[PDB]
């Protein structure tokens, strides 16, 4: 013979933590139901020995855990699902429960030397026949749970909603104890009649109580009992074969809960071992019994990414940076040529032999200057810098996608933001110094034959491709409209011959006109622009030559100020940013991937179920002795 | 040629301090009534020298005090303390925030200020009616304010003075806005044929921090020589704020000294009565609240010391065993009296195993049922209540029987002291109890002793049962309910319930009777006749108690009786001056005591003052 | 050559500080307009590179100044039109713009090494034209119009392009910008840009400022992301966008280029406007204030000195007996009223002409008649009278000195001075008041009066009647000015037993006093000559006795109140003036309208000179 309800309540509360399980339901609890004003709060406060229950309607279920604490002469409260502990003032507790109703069971624990080791549930706002109410009656009123029906006595037992719902939840009254309140408001003759009832008979009988009337609130319950005890000692003979007073209920609940919880110990062990055996298989199959620490997972996957960036570092600083850059400046040259040269009516004049010393010989010399300045004073500093920045940021996205981090968005953003944070710190340093080192190209260059030659081959290839893009777009209209139907629209808009159709036709004219321009220029580049300082009024070659000088000088200052510094500092910064993440964030970050969430959640269950079972089995082995 | 107004005002002030007296009302005060939005505020603010009325950003009991070397102008609110308001902006707020028959007692102190007492009744006059009688009818001087722009022949503020004083002495007239009206019509206003007053009439004008003291000097300079520039247009007249003030000063001097003779009379009349009441009801015995509280607490402290002696011993042992007696009965009902085989326990010799086993098992469950019941907790709480109960008895026997606030402080500090030791006592008791949780020992000395107890315990139980049983016979019928009893045995309102109770009481009395016979003759030998539950349970109850009562005195009692006086004393010192008066005034006779002696002291102070002034004023 | 937009926008901001000019008007700014939900706030935020516009109702326009601050990677915002500078948190910028909408333009400036040098005016949403009193004003003068139009909407139905023709027929100062190019076919997009209904010289720009998918706004990420997608679409659809201007990059490039051309061309006419505006303001300054500068603080102090001068010049002269006379005026009026309050209403006043009395009771009745009269003037309460008289004398005279100075138009200063003066005088109130009643102790009786004092006494008492009963009778002449019937001796009788019945009672009182003073006049002149022997004329015994107290009264008025005032008043004033803040002094000075004009005119000249030095210099360089 030994009382282990303290331990059994720990098991129930442990099992209450396993996500969606009928395991905790197998361990009974004393559920309290009673009409509003039937004295239900009064009988509860009597068990606790203090006031804390506020008396609006539908206060919402209160999962009350009474825990006996040695060396604690005072009464304390704890709302764990809010990390609130050792509340010595019960007025605060009373208003906390009021603040909460402004179905979710309030997790509140009471700890004191006076209090017995119990588990109770305060079911509030009743039903007098006339959905959410249906849910609580299934969740709390069923299972092995003991029902405490609070009857007021100054009410007929057929009229009480408490006993009516009790028979509905039962009947036969095997797991129902009926408490009869306001025993003082009825003659001891009828009081004994109500208790020894025969309409609503219960296995765990009836208890008759009187509960009316620390120092201000402790003495309150002492005064209340003095009166209750008085009435019962005086009317002793009137209450033959009767269970009466607060003391006898505390006594009853203690006896019944021990019987109830321990009888449910073998059923719960079977059910736990059952869920524990299913959950072990799932672990060994989906995740091959591998333990997963979230902060570890997080850090190890960052090491992989940090490795990926070292691999990118290896194959980038090179002519690859020249390529990304020159490709952008190639497009600027093409724009400089269209906005200046290509639209000019006398563009054919450059292909001619004769020249007029003053007016026309200087016209092209001036044109070539503001075309060159247009490109050199364009903004190479910001361009180069903001170009190579996107390049890194983009390759980072590729590295992130080629790793397990492809499933974690919150991590991916951390990496991306911290990457741009690193890059930004050197934006000005890079951009400004790049502009300063590209100034010698802003006003003519003393280029060698070698420089001029390389530029010429590139310019030919540039215009080759530019012309091939225009012809294809011209042929695109030629086929989509009709070879002949095209000439109809073109000649009409031109007015040399005769809505949606005219748009295609007008475009086709521009393209027809462009190709002619690019053709007489491409042909010239191949047949004429051979000399350096002499053939200088060959824009395509000169512009490409200055852009070659601009690119090779920019890529060197991009490395020194931006590239090198990023590769060193980014890992160091990334690590710093990770250590800033609290345990909470890290779990959420890792739980993004549903496979990893599934992983985290399954082991949390396994460990909790293992904890419950160990406690149960050690108790069972002892109980079998 | 002395102006003892400062003292006469002082006398009026302290006579207003007495709970219920018409002595202060005898002493005159310049009551002011004026036309609403005319300039009722402006006229008063001029007398003082600063702005304060909430009419610009209920009745104000204004008390002007002349103070030496106080070049600055300060304000007091004796009812709200503060006592020094330099900046008059917060005074303006104070009169507006307080305005959200009650007199606002405001005091103004400065060297510019003359010695005067005034009352500011708002605008024109169940509430309005009382203000008209309370301050105007009495021997208090009246002042009327209006506006020159509105009808001058029709003045409600002057009409109210005519209604309260038709063709009377104590009245002073005031006319404002003299800049808007010509000096001709204003000449007929002062020496009027319509409303003549023996005190006189005066004409003035009030238009347009010390920026507020400059504002009064601007408005005074505004029309200083205006009364000079047209001397004939105002000859045989009382003109300017300077002479108005001089008038209020000299009239009050006489008015207050006129009323000084009947007041000294009425004071003595109301003092001889109060000194008679003190002589008859209290016998001139003085009452200091703090002293009364401490002296009565000392009496209570002694009552606890006297009880400490008459407690513990067997007196504590008796209460504990009586509660254990009830548990033995409850254990016996739950494990014996509701069992058919109860006779088998005596009648014949038990079987070789099964029958001996069952009855030996039953006393083990019953013993554990008693020992593992929760004695520690039970014991502690029994004695805890015992102290609180006796504490109330000591309280009701004393002078504190009328003082609930104290009774609660006492009952609270006691439970706090007892609570301090609850765990240590209960736990200690549960330890000394454990060696009795599974032990079949003792001797015939305590067995024969517990046997005799078991007889008497079953006896009084049978008595109470028979009584209740035979009492239902009277309520229904000896042969009437007897037939109704048999009606429930074959089928196996009030009468069906009373019958079902009687069926139980019948067999129970027969159950206790056969058990009583057993205990008498059969139960005798110690450990041999062990299966005599009522005896074994009485033996264990006598041990449980004896051991418990020892640690109840060790842990709980000794510490209570030592520490409780110390903490009670500590808690009383934590009471404020306001608390002490409230705690003591709870008894109506004690409230009467203080109320009377407060009036007595104040009336003696007024008289000693008023008398000495009369000795001077006659010479 | 160089791009002096940064310097040109600095000039435009100065020209926005001159309270009455069309100077800033002649310098270009990019006025942005577009229908609600067309990407107007989205295009501005792409240039800025940070989210800053609130998304509340969009009330008053935003004067958006963009400063390219070197070494500042971090994008910071400042609200110059309030004391709020380098704001790092753009949430607070968003909510400040929102708070400022709870019709002047909102002065907001963005600083960064990323942000270009640009002037922009964010005009309210919808731009329907219908009301648009802001649009008419801002879309005119030399200003570039940026017409934000969404591609998903027909160009003919665009609110921005409509107003652009309504303000600029022929697109000579309008840049068309077509947003939402991602909600339109690239062939149709090229169609919108290569328009013919609304063709513009400045061009059309196709943009995509779509956010594709929380420190994302702290850095330039959200923005980088939005551009990366935009750059993708125009690289993929490069083939379709032939002879088109596409991307935010090209728009930012265009805005920078165009603004330079615009601002530099508009520079030359603006200098001509500033030069005239300065010449006009310099002229007024020469002709109104002979080109003399004004320092509000210096001005006030200098005028205070002139005021402090008057008090010193008033101190030396006004002491002697000039105050003693003002005290004699308000003390002889009490010798006048000692009789009226007592001695006058006596019927036995006549029998003293006979000079026959009884040694037992007749010689006792007239002795205590003068003991009550001698105490009715010595216990009168002159302390408060003399002190507050002199206090008010000093106070009135101070206002005179203030009108005598330029301080006549500044009331706040006039208050400050008078407040200080009364405070200084207050600190000596009781001290003086008590000293006037302390020195009057043996003078409360009559032993102090001699034969020599009686000389001026008998004569100044007949001279008392002289001036007073002539000026008081001059006002008795003021009644016969208005009118006439009267009748006229009969009114007095039927009263003795409407309007004129009131003067009948006035006349009956005057008749009594006119005879009562006269039989005294004919007697006291040739009756009482002796000092100790003759003691029955109160008029001669009190008119000089009050003035014998008056002589002893001005002495202690000087000792306590007067000496201290003249000493401590400049000291306390100088102290009280230091307390005044630079904001308070400007407000105190700006009380006079001529001074408030002076301050404004020289401030305008200063700003105008500042701006011109900058314009003229830029022009010299540009003309080379
Ligand atoms: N007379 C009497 N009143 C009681 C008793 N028990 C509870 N009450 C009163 O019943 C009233 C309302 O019930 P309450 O205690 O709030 O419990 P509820 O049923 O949760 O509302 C309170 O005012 C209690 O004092 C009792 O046993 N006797
Ligand atoms: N011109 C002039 N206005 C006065 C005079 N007396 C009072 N007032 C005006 O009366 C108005 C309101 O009266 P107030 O002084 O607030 O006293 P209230 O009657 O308590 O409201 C103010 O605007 C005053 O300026 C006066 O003698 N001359
Ligand atoms: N698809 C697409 N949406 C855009 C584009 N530009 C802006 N938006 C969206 O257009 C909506 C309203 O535009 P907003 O910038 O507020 O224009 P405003 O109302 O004229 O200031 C916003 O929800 C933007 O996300 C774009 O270029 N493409």
């Amino acid at each position: 013979m030994l009382n282990l309800t303290k331990q059994m309540i720990e098991i129930r509360t442990i099992l209450n933590k396993v996500d969606s399980s009928s395991a905790h339901l197998t361990l009974p609890s004393i559920v309290v139901i009673g009409s509003q004003s039937s004295g239900k709060s009064s009988v509860l406060e009597s068990i606790v020995g203090r006031e804390f229950l506020p008396k609006m309607v539908t206060r919402r279920p209160i999962e009350l855990t009474l825990v006996n604490t040695p060396n604690s002469n005072n009464v304390t409260a704890d709302f764990p699902s809010m990390r609130l502990y050792n509340i010595k003032d019960f007025k605060e507790v009373k208003r906390m429960l009021m603040e909460l109703n402004m179905e979710e069971p309030i997790q509140l624990t009471i700890k004191s030397s006076r209090v017995p080791d119990l588990s109770l549930v305060d079911l509030p706002g009743y039903i007098q026949v006339e959905t959410k109410i249906r849910d609580l009656c299934e969740k709390y009123l069923t299972a092995p749970n003991i029902i405490l029906a609070i009857s007021a006595a100054d009410v007929d037992l057929a009229n009480s909603s408490a006993l009516k719902a009790s028979k509905a939840a039962d009947p036969k009254g095997l797991r129902t104890i009926g408490v009869i309140t306001k025993l003082d408001l009825v003659d001891p003759e009828k009081a004994r009649s109500i208790l020894n009832n025969k309409k609503y008979p219960l296995s765990m009988g009836y208890v008759g109580v009187i509960t009316k009337t620390e120092n201000t609130n402790g003495l309150k319950q002492i005064v209340s009992h003095q009166f209750e005890k008085a009435y019962f000692k005086e009317n002793k003979k009137y209450f033959t074969n009767c269970q009466v007073s607060t003391k006898k209920l505390r006594e009853k609940l203690i006896k019944i809960l021990e019987i109830s919880m321990s009888n449910a110990l073998e059923p719960t062990s079977t059910l736990i071992q059952q869920e524990l055996d299913d959950t072990s298989y799932l672990f060994k199959v989906e995740f091959n019994d591998r333990h997963l620490t979230p902060k570890s997972y997080l850090l190890n996957n960052i090491d992989v990414l940090k490795l990926g960036i070292k691999e990118f570092q290896e194959k980038f600083h090179r002519n690859e940076l020249k390529s990304i850059l020159r490709a952008e400046l190639d497009q600027k040259v093409l724009d400089v040529l269209a906005t200046r040269y290509w639209k000019d009516d006398n563009l054919q004049d450059l292909s001619s032999s004769k020249l007029e010393s003053d007016t026309d010989m200087l016209y092209w010399h001036k044109k070539l200057e503001l075309a060159s300045s247009g490109l050199t004073k364009m903004g190479i500093g910001r361009l180069s810098t903001m170009l190579t920045t996107n390049a890194i940021l983009k390759e980072l996205d590729n590295i992130l996608e080629s790793t397990q981090l492809k499933n974690h968005e919150l991590i991916k953003d951390l990496v991306s933001n911290t990457a741009i944070n690193v890059l930004n710190s050197k934006y000005y340093s890079t951009a400004d110094q790049v502009e300063n080192c590209i100034k010698p190209f802003k006003y003519e260059i003393d280029l060698e034959e070698r420089d001029w030659s390389l530029a010429r081959q590139h310019s030919i290839n540039l215009i080759k491709e530019e012309l091939r893009q225009c012809n294809s777009r011209y042929q695109a209209i030629k086929n989509a409209v009709g070879s002949k139907k095209l000439a109809n629209v073109m000649g009409y808009l031109e007015n040399e011959s005769n809505k949606l159709l005219l748009e295609r036709g007008s475009e086709a004219i521009f393209l027809d006109k462009r190709c002619k321009v690019l053709s007489f220029r491409l042909k010239m580049l191949k047949n004429k622009c051979h000399s350096t300082i002499e053939k200088d009024r060959c824009p395509e070659v000169f512009l490409s030559a200055v852009s070659d000088k601009l690119t090779s000088t920019a890529v060197l200052f991009l490395n020194v100020e931006l590239l090198s510094d990023f590769f060193y500092n980014f890992p160091i910064e990334l690590d710093r940013r990770l250590t800033l993440l609290g345990d909470e964030q890290v779990e959420m970050f890792a739980k993004e991937d549903p496979k990893i969430s599934r992983h985290i959640e399954l082991q949390k269950r396994k460990e909790l179920l293992e904890l419950a079972l160990e406690k149960i089995d050690s108790i069972l082995v002892f109980k079998k002795s």
